[PDB]
């Protein structure tokens, strides 16, 4: 609830270029352009948008929102605009056009963690007819390559059975079905301890196939931060080896992060009676390819 804002004065409308500051959004509009309707607050397809009425966001944050909607596979075109309100907030309007889909007889899940992320990145048009057909061939071949380069997912058979039953019931895929499929697949991961797992994309490039791209939370780095005491952030320098000892094998780089490994570590380090606080915190790393940095934060006791 720390707010701020400086609209361009006054009631005008702005594409996204501006600001070093954190704006307040008083209303969110979700607009389906092909249907010419507006998504209602009570429609649950609205939580597709993570931006909330009354929330504070920066330019990079709103950019990051649009980025997400554009790469998820559900929309072939998405836009974020804003209108500055007389004071002091702005409303934002997110207008989309759903991706086109056909029937799908197959649901495939591939682990793309640590690979290059699928960017909507649709190249130039016009581009006459035959050159466009050739270009599609390039994409689908690039995409078969991608599928074969990918790893298996951890997703078990009964989840595939639900998703396929789900999909056999609609008979034609839409944005709303994918959302439910996304939540279902993320639910299984989260429920099994993979707290960093995320569905990053849905590919339509395979005929009659839905491809679901996931990152499971691959650990690319393990970092140990010491704090002493009141007070904080020094080296361990004799201590580092003794906390490394307490770490499960599964917390090292090259394993998929799971909260049970985190808990095992916490119980192990706690049994040393060295620290007044112990925390195992996963966060995304540099590459934005689904890599996880595990940092163990240790505060010493008086």
């Amino acid at each position: 609830w720390d707010s701020h804002g400086l609209p361009a004065n006054i009631v005008v409308q702005l594409n996204k270029l501006s600001g070093f500051k954190k704006y307040k959004v008083s209303d969110i509009m979700f607009f389906d352009r092909r249907r010419q309707t507006t998504i209602g607050t009570e429609d649950s397809f609205f939580e597709m948008v993570s931006i909330r009425p009354g929330g504070v966001y920066t330019k990079a944050q709103l950019q990051k929102e649009l980025e997400t909607l554009a790469t998820c596979g559900m929309f072939e075109k998405v836009d974020l605009e804003g209108k500055t309100k007389p004071d002091g907030t702005l409303g934002v309007t997110i207008s989309f056009a759903e991706s086109t889909w056909q029937s799908a007889d197959r649901f495939r899940c591939i682990n793309v963690g640590l690979m290059v992320q699928s960017k909507p990145i649709e190249m130039d048009s016009d581009m006459t007819d035959k050159e466009k057909l050739e270009y599609y061939r390039s994409l689908e071949k690039d995409y078969k390559r991608r599928i074969d380069r990918a790893r298996p997912c951890l997703l078990p058979a009964p989840v595939y059975g639900e998703v396929m039953q789900m999909l056999r019931d609609q008979g034609k895929v839409s944005a709303r079905l994918l959302q439910r499929i996304r939540d279902r697949v993320q639910k299984w991961y989260h429920d099994e301890g993979y707290a960093c797992a995320q569905v990053v994309n849905f590919g339509n490039l395979n005929t009659k196939e839905v491809v679901c791209e996931v990152v499971e939370g691959d650990i690319t780095q393990l970092v140990i931060q010491f704090q002493d005491k009141l007070g904080n952030v020094v080296e361990g320098n004799t201590q580092v080896p003794v906390v490394r000892r307490e770490l499960p094998k599964q917390l090292r780089q090259g394993y998929v992060f799971n909260i049970e490994a985190g808990k095992k570590a916490l119980s192990n380090i706690n049994s040393l009676g060295l620290f007044s606080n112990i925390e195992v915190n996963p966060r995304p790393d540099e590459k934005n390819e689904g890599g996880i940095i595990v940092e163990i934060k240790l505060k010493e006791l008086e």
